[PDB]
């Protein structure tokens, strides 16, 4: 197999275009096989500062982070974003994050980001 | 229109005390999960409805293993929605051999690829 490294993913904050009480959201994390997710919170601008681990043993594909709106019955996508594994940056610093645009006639267009930090050590 | 999908129960090849699974649906951007059940053939025999209005696409099934840190993904299967009958029912359900992966057509999953020797008993129909 290949030798392993530790993909160090920090889920920071995210920022809604929408209502405070329109968002109960956590985030999933997928990557090789495998997911983690988040607590859920309350808001438009919920933080989580939450920092996950993966053991990770080949660099084809990516990391997928999905944005769920929690329900009682269903969950319903808030927006999902995919991030090849092959460019994560190589380091053993944690970073503050990059701001990331979620994947969702006359509306206006909505736009939903997350702050997220990964690095490879 | 209204899609019935019954999670019936699974049959995974291996022990048993290694395996503590659900089931989560999604399709057109919602998702519903049964409960975490023991063993290598859990039955969880339960019962989601979801309101459609997309009949072109379908539904996605995965059986997870729940651990705690992470997850591990036991299989995959993507059921287009037009091979979905009408009925007022539930039937007995049809086994699935789970596969592994997604096939993603423009970051939309198309089908699934790499069988796995793991099952899952679905019934789904629309009311």
């Amino acid at each position: 197999g290949g030798v392993m490294s530790l993909l160090c993913v920090g889920v920071k904050k995210a920022k809604f275009d929408g209502a405070q009480e329109k968002f109960n959201t956590y985030v999933t994390l997928k990557v090789q096989n495998v997911k983690s997710t988040t607590i859920a919170v309350r808001g438009s601008q919920p933080s989580w500062e939450q920092d996950f681990m993966f053991e990770i043993n080949r660099l084809d594909l990516g990391l997928t982070v999905e944005v769920w709106n929690k329900g009682l019955i269903w969950d319903t996508m808030v927006g999902t974003v995919w991030i090849p594994l092959r460019t994560i940056r190589q380091s053993n610093e944690e970073g503050p994050g990059e701001w990331l645009t979620l994947d969702s006639g006359t509306k206006d267009p909505t736009f939903h980001r997350i702050l997220l930090d990964a690095h490879f050590e």
